[PDB]
């Protein structure tokens, strides 16, 4: 589990459940290639996106579909999505947790990077 | 103006208006003595709490009545309040802005400290 | 595990390890009674503070000694501590996760409250 | 002035000065077209990006070059940048302030949207 994504709802103090997440990797030609996708579980987490061996050095983008999450709750939020873009594994393999905290007009994101 | 508080509402995407703010200094016997108060303006700001000459070195507490704010909006809050506590002026007088971001189950606070 | 506390360092993207945490409960006379204490583990977490049966309804305060954490890293931070104050269990038993995100001049806190 | 960006540095407790900011509109073919740019002032603010008449309804992207900011300070950053993407003006013209808080491994962003 070198990459996991966790999403929380700051209005309810809860996991944000069933949030779509798409991950991309920047190719050598500079385009963004689809890399993995999934949706958050009942705990707000999304595990199993990749493997140590597939998750090579590169620039990755995690796109969180926050707008659909809010719209299903009846809210028209500010952001179209939350996108988190980062270089991974540039000094060897690491485990990444991308946390995102949602409010209708704000989001926060934090990365926790550990060396297993 | 040595101490400013600024509050934003992450649910509405607005300044947090009419939020009550109380300021305390720590007394000799470790108790919190009341020092200033006010409420945020239509821009979410509260100015005028103290003056340069009264705002001497010491430990100060700012307590933001978030619970009453959310209750006035009809939104269920988690916290009783949001407090910063900080030592002021320890390397000379400074201007302090306490920037606060509010959600019902989360807040943030940040000091912006500038030299006069 | 009705109460857990998790602390992260936003400078390094890591758990904040060995952070002291003191929990208080407001007594019927309005004073703050010591309730539990501990320090964060290697994962930034502090588990085992209380039990379902001891953690009755009340107003609780979680005091995080963030200043000592920064000072051990050579930094003189803004805040003396981070304090999180909240009513717990007012509509029956819940599980509370109090997360805190530390920077030298900022902290963030989020509560995740689940019904087991 | 319909679009303002304001950036704070949670490590220094200061405005984030000289941060490069690029603004894009989404074109008919889904591509991002460059729209404005600038850098934050000594107060961490960037004003003057557009005018009321040019800032028509559409989807806009603001991309904040956080990586270069942290590199200029000698501090190792996680993200390549911080971006908001939002639909503007969907219920009439608004003034938008994008408030951004930066740490090396975390950021936040919040929209403060006021009616003219």
């Amino acid at each position: 589990c070198p990459l996991m994504v966790k999403v929380l709802d700051a209005v309810r103090g809860s996991p944000a459940i069933n949030v779509a997440v798409h991950v991309f990797r920047k190719a050598a030609d500079d385009t963004w290639e689809p890399f993995a996708s999934g949706k958050t579980s009942e705990s707000g987490e999304l595990h199993g996106l990749t493997t140590e061996e597939e998750f090579v050095e590169g620039i990755y983008k995690v796109e969180i579909d926050t707008k659909s999450y809010w719209k299903a709750l009846g809210i028209s939020p500010f952001h179209e999505h939350a996108e988190v873009v980062f270089t991974a594994n540039d000094s060897g393999p690491r485990r990444y947790t991308i946390a995102v905290l949602l409010s209708p007009y704000s989001y926060s994101t934090t990365a926790v990077v550990t060396n297993p």
